[PDB]
């Protein structure tokens, strides 16, 4: 019931075009339909790869849904010209006439939001995208946006893509109530905390080993460390690992499995609202493993309580869902 | 620089009219000017007492009141008007300086409520509009609706804020700054928990009569603040006060209030204020003295931060 969307951030980075195409195929073979990319992902290479799969995206002949995003970074603003330019470039790369979902990837605090939204309204009138989404906007910024659109008679956003996992729940307090009021569904990213919730790291890895991956050896590693790589977060993971052992003994699932099942079975995400989890991977084996976990059932209550105890351990230092 | 407002919730409850009048006098004698009451306080007795003090309220003294949605009164237009007009009669004044929506009415579209406030403002029944207990996102909706409709915007938000209760800092404070609302803090001592006068185990045996026991709102207040981790937090601050100042240490009450005036997100430059609470004149006088004390040693400010981190996972919601 809670849906799954395929994250394509690693396509064109760790995953070459063949690996990416196998990934999409595995995802589709499980009955899922929706793909998440962005103007910025692997410097345009993610969209380019997806556009070359012969899926016929944006066409009436297409069962696959595609989402992309414009961003304000590196001096591109979210001023009208920049929003148009990014979307049109995305359309060329994806080799499609319109995308199913277009996001504002993160806020442009230098550009009045009414300007940006007027550009989105116009681009929607032109048939460049079907639905509008927001990502990384505060609840109060979402409300302002929705209220402006209603009063101007513009397209409202209908999807919010936000940071959410078993140990990162800031979104629950104010954002989820706001979204319910304005009618936005929620797609969760960082569902394994960039990989921290696989249990494959030790806190001390940051001094010696520094294993190349999401948290080391790239341009966003330090952002990810600051987001999730905290001692209390490792204590939290250990707490959940111990609960899995105690509740299931020899038959215990992986912590990865458990962390994803939390999302689909025990989070505030509701299939009734059209909510979804955006799965991440840097390889096809990781993806296949994750897809298996999505088809697993609920967890023992003690493990759910453990995850809650885990969140309480880190809630004081939760990263902001907004930027 | 951070201002002080007098909370009048106890006027007509633990404080009779003479004690209340002496309280107002002590407050005004310190140079302060602003009083906070509400339609609901002591079943209308708070406003009535204030209205009988001959202060001429609609003038150096400023008065705020609030309409609420509770007990089946909605915040539908008729209810808003009816509450304000009754408050005006009780306060014996033609207009109030600040009128709040006390808490959200989730059964009534907010645009209805706001149109009523616009009309009542046009009539000169109140000068400024305030909000209390609305989420940051609800404040943003409201401000955006008022701008588009050409109506009076709210300019004051009255919210729950103290050294161990800081949920408002994350989203609400940024929102307020953007829309130009000043912030007035209530529960600055966590209803009295931050005086250090209680032990967690008081809930079992002693149950001392006061904010937390023996009355209709005690259970709400226990659910809000009466948590083991909160008492751990208080003890941590008391230990830091002993360490930092030794024999010269201030009271934890004095410290908690100085935090608000000197070390919180409240800014005098924005017109922000603390709403002082008391259930007696001695309490008030002790609290007023703390407002005139200076900043705290860094180590105590850090201890307060450590204390907040202890309780942040179970912080009560600032919105309703
Ligand atoms: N709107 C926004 O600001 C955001 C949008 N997104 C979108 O959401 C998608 C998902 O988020 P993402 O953060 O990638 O998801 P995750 O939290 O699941 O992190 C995924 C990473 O964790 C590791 N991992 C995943 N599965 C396994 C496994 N089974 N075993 C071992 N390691 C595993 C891999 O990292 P590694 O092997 O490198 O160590 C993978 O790259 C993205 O692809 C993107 O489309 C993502 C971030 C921000
Ligand atoms: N808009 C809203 O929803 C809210 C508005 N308010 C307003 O804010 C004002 C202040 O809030 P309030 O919670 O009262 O503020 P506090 O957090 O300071 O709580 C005040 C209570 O703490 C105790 N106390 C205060 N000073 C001392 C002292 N020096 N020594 C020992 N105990 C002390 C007394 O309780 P005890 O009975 O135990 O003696 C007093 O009644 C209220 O009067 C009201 O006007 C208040 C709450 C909600």
């Amino acid at each position: 019931r809670v849906a799954s969307v395929l994250g394509t951030m690693e396509m064109g980075r760790r995953m070459d075009a063949p690996a990416s195409a196998a990934a999409v195929r595995a995802f589709l073979e499980r009955g899922h339909t929706e793909l998440d990319t962005a103007f910025m992902y692997s410097d345009g290479q993610s969209e380019t790869i997806l556009g070359g799969l012969g899926l016929g995206l944006g066409g009436g002949d297409c069962r696959v849904k595609i989402a992309t995003k414009a961003n304000p970074w590196d001096g591109k603003s979210l001023k009208p010209d920049s929003v148009r330019s990014q979307l049109e470039t995305s359309l060329k790369r994806l080799q499609c006439p319109q995308v199913d979902l277009f996001y504002l990837h993160a806020p442009d605090h230098g550009t009045p939001v009414e300007e940006t939204l007027h550009a989105c309204q116009r681009l929607h009138q032109e048939g460049k995208f079907v639905e509008l989404g927001l990502s990384n906007y505060a609840s109060w910024e979402v409300a302002e946006i929705c209220t402006l659109c209603k009063s101007n008679g513009w397209i409202l956003p209908t999807v919010y893509q936000g940071m959410y996992n078993a140990t990162t729940r800031q979104v629950e307090t104010e954002l989820f109530p706001c979204l319910r009021h304005f009618g936005l569904r929620f797609y969760a990213y960082n569902p394994l905390a960039g990989g921290l919730l696989t249990g494959k790291y030790k806190y001390e890895d940051k001094d010696g080993k520094q294993p190349v991956g999401r948290f080391f050896g790239n341009s966003w590693a330090e952002t990810y460390r600051n987001r999730f790589w905290k001692e209390h977060h490792f204590e939290a993971i250990a707490l959940v690992e111990k609960a899995l052992q105690a509740a299931y003994g020899a038959s215990a699932p992986s912590v990865t499995s458990a962390a994803l099942r939390w999302m689909y079975h025990h989070s505030q995400l509701q299939g009734a609202h059209g909510d979804a989890v955006i799965l991440g991977m840097s390889s096809l084996e990781q993806l296949e493993q994750n897809l298996a976990a999505t088809e697993e059932g609920p967890l023992e209550p003690a493990v759910v309580d453990a995850f809650n105890q885990a969140w309480h351990l880190v809630a004081h230092e939760c990263p902001n869902y907004f930027r």
